[PDB]
């Protein structure tokens, strides 16, 4: 309650948890901190406005925090655990957002500056931003049951949050992880078949999303199995059955596994290559 936490990094990311979070009415964009090195207009810049704290120095950083955010690239990771160690105090916990980077790696090499340091590895999205983003965490090895909770309470307020052992988040980082991403190609799409159909842009586009979303509700509220929900809304007639017919036709969930997949296994090199190199 008297917490207030710090992004080392900045970009999306944090603009996304930073953003979700002030809106949450959870902490509050002054009692919140990250660093700029250098200064993305977009993301810096935005922040500045929004009411966050930005210091070039991602050490004042780790002081004006009580919950950290390693929100960096997968290889910077390292050069910063090494630039802080020292600087990292009993009373806070490290929450890395780092794609793949293992926490065995963090503290492994962080912990060459205290006896038992308190991290979680993290897995988050952007649609954070608003309330819906799709988070995962592996408690460290130093890591009380009180953290895990903090973390599994800061984020719900944000979205959807779970335990889930390390290694399956490199699968999750496939799925969740880049999913908000596969859904905007989805949907640019559907705008532009909305549009090749008659449809305005502004138009095809909002319903073209507000499709998905209530797709979406439907299975999360019920099991039910995408496949069953699927027969609700085919009549044995067409225009829908027949829309589908053409995907299935073009291995459209194909093209999704593979990308799940592909997402996942860039997740493994990056992490499996700054293992030793």
């Amino acid at each position: 309650r008297a917490m207030s936490v710090g992004f080392i990094g900045a970009g999306q990311l944090a603009f996304a948890l930073a953003k979700g979070f002030t809106a949450a009415g959870v902490l509050a964009a002054h009692k919140i901190m990250a660093s700029s090195p250098d200064m993305d207009l977009a993301t810096v810049s935005a922040l500045r406005k929004m009411g966050v704290k930005l210091t070039p120095h991602n050490k004042e950083t780790v002081q004006h925090s009580d919950v950290l955010f390693l929100a960096v690239k997968p290889h910077i990771i390292p050069f910063i655990l090494d630039e802080i160690g020292a600087d990292i105090e009993d009373r806070h916990i490290v929450v890395s957002c780092a794609a793949g980077v293992t926490i065995s790696s963090i503290e492994k090499k962080l912990s060459a500056f205290r006896p038992a340091p308190r991290v979680i590895r993290c897995m988050t999205n952007t649609p954070v931003v608003v309330r819906e983003g799709a988070t995962v965490y592996a408690t460290g090895t130093h890591a009380q049951v009180e953290d895990g909770r903090l973390m599994e309470q800061l984020l719900s307020s944000v979205g959807f949050c779970t335990e889930v052992e390390e290694d399956l988040i490199d699968a999750v980082t496939g799925l969740s992880g880049s999913g908000p991403a596969y859904a905007f190609t989805a949907l640019d799409a559907l705008a532009d078949g909305g549009v090749k159909m008659g449809l305005p842009r502004r138009l095809a586009v909002r319903l073209g999303a507000q499709a998905l979303l209530g797709a979406a509700k439907m299975l999360l509220h019920s099991e039910q199995h995408p496949g069953q929900l699927k027969d609700n809304v085919s009549s044995p007639g067409g225009a829908t059955i027949h829309a589908l017919h053409v995907l299935e036709s073009g291995g459209f969930r194909s093209l999704l596994i593979n990308a799940v997949e592909a997402s996942c296994i860039r997740t493994r090199e990056l992490q499996s290559m700054a293992d030793q190199e």
